[PDB]
DNA sequence: CGAGATTTGATACATTGTTGCTCGA
DNA sequence: TCGAGCAACAATGTATCAAATCTCG
């Protein structure tokens, strides 16, 4: 068995989790960006840039 | 239930219809803005936000 | 058994209503709300977009 | 009318982003 | 140990197909 089931971030980080599946838009802490929610946003700055990087190295390994 | 097989839109207005995979970011024409691809560029924020709204319709169904 | 719309004009503001000829009686012919505004601007880009062809066509045959 | 060309809603294919969670410094 | 960094869910984008309407002899 391998089940994941995310929960949103923003949501888990003011107060109670919420798990996303449609919940991108309906964010009720969309914005904010509180110290706390300020710090995490910067993460994913970060992990985007990192992901985009392995992606385009696991296509030059077949040239 | 047909077969598929993309090719890239802004290679083609040049000639080379080369088929699309990891071509966006190898692409001779990665920007180019004359007229021909110039309308492409619009082309594709139109669809791109028309497809995004259907995505939020599905939402809407709430199924 | 098959699948098939369904205007998209009617969806928008949730009605839904098949398309057999609804063309001219989609109740919301000629439409500028945001939502509506992007088929119009899409058939504008492909009208463009012919136009510019059929004009390059024809002025290298000078 | 129908045959071929042009719309137009629809979907398969590909890219980019987000969070859970492991593993080795 | 316990974080940095990887990969599974998930969004955003890209191009083409097919129903359908249109153009026209
Ligand atoms: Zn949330
Ligand atoms: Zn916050
Ligand atoms: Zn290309
Ligand atoms: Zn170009
Ligand atoms: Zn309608
Ligand atoms: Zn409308």
């Amino acid at each position: 068995k391998s089940p994941r089931l995310p929960k949103c971030a923003r949501c888990r980080n003011h107060g109670y989790a919420s798990p996303l599946k449609g919940h991108k838009r309906f964010c009720m802490w969309r914005d904010c960006q509180c110290k706390k929610c300020n710090l995490i946003a910067e993460r994913q700055r970060v992990m985007a840039a990192q992901v985009a990087l392995r992606r385009q190295q696991a296509q030059e390994e077949e040239l």
